[PDB]
């Protein structure tokens, strides 16, 4: 349940669209994004991850050590500059985006070929399902 390796596609996607909208995302924009299939790829050795979320429009990539502070620019996003931090706390991998937004950042639970996702803004939480390919 700490092995996040693979390819990851899409099964559930519950408040995209208020999520988006916490972080700023342009109104059409959003209109596009929610019509996308996303595909979530995860390289991960040791401390050391490279996350893709790829769609037919916009990408969002990230590389990070765990435990390793890191600067980073939500270019493909909402365009802001946050001090990132991803830990493991028990078996679920949290990260914490500190900057304008309040309760910023991301959590993982790993479970088999299930991956569920819980991305957060503000008083919004996003909540994903993938399933190993
Ligand atoms: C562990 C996995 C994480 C933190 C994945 C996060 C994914 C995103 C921030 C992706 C956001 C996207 C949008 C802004 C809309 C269009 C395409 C996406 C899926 C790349």
């Amino acid at each position: 349940t700490r092995d996040a390796n693979g390819t990851w596609e899409m099964e559930s996607n519950e408040n995209f669209e208020g999520w988006m909208k916490a972080l700023d995302i342009d109104f059409a924009l959003r209109k596009i994004a929610v019509r996308l299939t996303l595909t979530l790829v995860i390289d991960q050795d040791g401390d050391n991850f490279k996350v893709k979320c790829t769609s037919t429009f916009w990408n969002y990539d990230v590389d990070f050590t765990v435990g390793v502070e890191f600067d980073e620019y939500t270019k493909s996003l909402d365009n802001r500059h946050v001090k990132a931090l991803v830990t493991w706390e028990g078996d679920v991998l949290v990260c914490v985006q500190k900057g304008e937004k309040e309760n910023r950042g991301w959590k993982k639970w790993i479970e088999g070929d299930k991956l569920y996702l819980e991305l957060t803004c503000g008083d919004q939480v996003c909540r994903q399902v993938f399933k190993k390919k």
